[PDB]
């Protein structure tokens, strides 16, 4: 693309007529953040790569092209973006990257105070375009989810939940917080610590099953009709945060199908018009063909929901499902804490306003750099105070346990219209 | 196990009380071919490894322990077994392997003419035990397939077939050979050569679809009710014959679920008691957890069927399904050719009686070593004479095309009782 952008700056080619990521001429889209066109292969790359972060908490690849060999990290607080040397040679000029390295307090171009440069200019409604960009994923066209008519209030009954990959029983907790009567809560999980957390916090009510692969269709039938089936595949191997990324499709992908199977096992037959609901959860840093196969099998379009809208964590997650109002915008109640500082312990001050979890140690306390405490990690994700202090487990394990979990106010947002279909306390 | 077999030969321990594969004390089974016990981990290893062959046409690992670091290949004609140096040190004695290397015309212990040795003796009903060994896979317990009562002859109608991973239309060909009227034959396939083969040989009757992943439930509904859904996942990546074995679960495993999905899409509802039948096919050289997940999802027990019983090829394949009489023993009609020589062209003589396809070049013609000709490969698998000579394709591709296919008399054996449920020509 060096010669093509030579012709762009000579006013012989429009920058909007060229794909600013790789220099392709097959322009179909516009680049959502900056000025230029966008080809489809770069859209797939952008889907996979944009929200991939390294162990330093900064982006794994360049923000522009979603590739790049050596990148520029950003000095500005809470910003995690990177711009590779090659991109800066076109849009800011030749040698601007090598000169920009030497600028010790440097701000990236999404954070630049001027907001206007010569060849590169920032497009104004970029957050709106970022939200629209996932609606722009009409390549995987699917039929709209079947809307079930509301059951009258006197006729409502307690909800029954099959919860696969339950973890620390975030789903049941949220259902309690919403005041929905829970007839029963069947849960499959294999990690003993998470089992214990659920046992204690939910007071023996949870009927514990073993591995998901031991659950047969006969099991599904004899454990009574289910009203709500929920689950989230393992995300630790999909996430770029784990240093030992042996594979992505291995382990986690197989377990996905387990959800798939039991979903069909729990689904009412056609002609049985009783209300039935399901939710699957996954990370945004995933493969495109992976995401397609998931969308193909669950026969639906993903919704991306980021917890930043309602909580103090960057937690962007896909939610497939047929719960009513899964698309509607997220509202943050006053109880929710949109600033990191409100979630800290007294005596601590946060330089950060959000913690990126999908400047390693986020806290300045007594002029020293510390990790968030376990009870604060609970407060960040919306869990009740001292939620995971049940058994005698190490801090590393307990942090890990909290880290995998669903963001509580997001899950409250999703589960809230179920109150219109089931009984209240 | 060296010290344990020291105590075995001192008449202080029974060889039947020790696992002769790895020396484990957790004896649950008996070794099917030879004298000793067998632990469960070695059973899983034996399931994965026994029918794995290298590119030389001989076994990938030792026959005894299904491991081994350096193996002894067998001199006897058509025998492909290998025995590693370590195994021969216990059962035949120390240094017997190094001395046995020096014996230039050497026979392995499954082929030895005496049939009786000191520590190792061959158990007599080993083929019967080999057949029973797959019935011995009761670890994956499942309910018996639902038997549908026979429809009266006057009421019978033409069969409708959804055929995924169709290849060269072996299924429709076999249905024609059985004289079953075929209302329609919907087929998904992506390889153009195989499409062409089916087009020509089946005279435009086949309605060709694209990739299986583009077939929706709506497609399944609007293409009319299906009476028979069949398919076999890609086996080239699972097979050890391809040198570039990057993975086994990638590509082929994902495509398996496609079958799974469309099967549920094509299945009649409960309460609709109309006859419906399905068949899935796969190779025997596969992983145990892979085989378990397949058995879990199709909710059935595999049947292993080897084509040697009815054809001139070693073609051991798993068949899941609910077709009546899928367990019953295979009969070879006089038309079928149990000897390789009958399948050769005139002027050729086969040293081999069977061709192992899952001394590379199987034929001595004019005192020279040659590959089987394409028309003979067709004759080996039971295809009609000159079946794949349709378009202008290379020999390597055309052999490959034939190689993937289902064995015709095996498929005839499976499909034969469908004549009791549908209309005849
Ligand atoms: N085979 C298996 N069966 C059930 N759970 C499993 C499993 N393998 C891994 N898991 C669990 O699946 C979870 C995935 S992340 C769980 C998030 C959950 N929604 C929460 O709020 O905590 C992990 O806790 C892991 O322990
Ligand atoms: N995505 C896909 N959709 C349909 N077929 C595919 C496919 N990917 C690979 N295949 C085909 O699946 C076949 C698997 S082996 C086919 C055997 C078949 N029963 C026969 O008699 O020939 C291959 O021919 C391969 O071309
Ligand atoms: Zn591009
Ligand atoms: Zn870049
Ligand atoms: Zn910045
Ligand atoms: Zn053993
Ligand atoms: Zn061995
Ligand atoms: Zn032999």
């Amino acid at each position: 693309r060096e010669r093509l952008v030579y012709e762009v700056r000579q006013k012989c080619r429009n920058i909007e007529d060229i794909c600013i990521s790789c220099g392709s001429l097959n322009v179909t889209l516009e680049h959502p953040l900056f000025v230029g066109g966008m080809c489809q292969n770069c859209k797939n790359c952008f889907l996979e790569c944009a929200y991939q972060y390294d162990d330093d908490g900064y982006q794994s690849y360049c923000t522009i092209c979603c590739g790049g060999r050596e990148v520029l990290m950003c000095g500005n607080n809470n910003c995690c973006r990177c711009f590779c040397v090659e991109c800066v040679d076109l849009l800011v000029g030749p040698g601007a990257a090598q000169a920009a390295i030497k600028e010790d307090p440097w701000n990236c171009y999404m954070c630049g105070h001027k907001g206007t440069y010569g060849l590169l200019r920032r497009r104004e409604d970029w957050p709106s375009r970022l939200q629209m960009f996932f609606a722009n994923n009409h390549d995987q066209e699917f039929d709209p989810p079947k809307v079930y008519p509301p059951v009258p209030a006197e006729k409502r009954k307690p909800i029954r939940v099959l919860s696969l990959f339950d973890g620390i029983a975030t789903g049941l907790l949220v259902l309690k917080d919403l005041g929905i009567q829970v007839d029963r809560y069947i849960a499959s999980e294999v990690c003993e610590d998470s089992i214990t957390v659920g046992m204690v916090r939910h007071q023996g009510k949870i009927m514990y099953v073993g591995d998901v692969r031991s659950v047969t269709q006969k099991h599904i039938q004899e454990w009574g009709p289910f009203d709500l089936v929920i689950g989230g595949s393992p995300c630790n191997d999909l996430s770029i945060v784990n240093p030992a990324r042996k594979g992505l499709y291995e382990g986690t992908g197989r377990l996905f199908f387990e959800f798939y199977r039991l979903l069909h096992d729990a689904r009412p037959k056609e002609g049985d018009d009783r209300p039935f609901f399901w939710l699957f959860e996954n990370v945004v840093a995933m493969g495109v063909s992976d995401k397609r196969d998931i969308s193909r099998f669950l026969e639906s379009n993903p919704v991306m929901i980021d917890a930043k809208e309602v909580s103090a964590a960057h937690r962007a997650r896909y939610f497939w499902g047929n719960l009513p109002g899964m698309n509607r915008p997220l509202a943050s109640t006053v109880n929710d804490k949109l600033e990191l500082q409100e979630c800290l312990e007294h005596g601590r001050i946060a330089k950060f306003s959000k913690v990126r979890t999908i400047q390693h140690f986020p806290v300045f306390m007594n002029e020293k750099e510390d990790i968030l405490w376990c009870t604060e990690m609970e407060r960040v994700f919306g869990f009740p105070v001292h939620y995971t202090d049940v058994s005698n487990m190490s801090r590393l394990a307990r942090q890990r346990l909290l880290g995998r979990s669903w963001s509580v106010p997001v899950i409250r947002h999703l589960f809230a219209p179920l109150k219109e279909y089931f009984a209240c306390v």
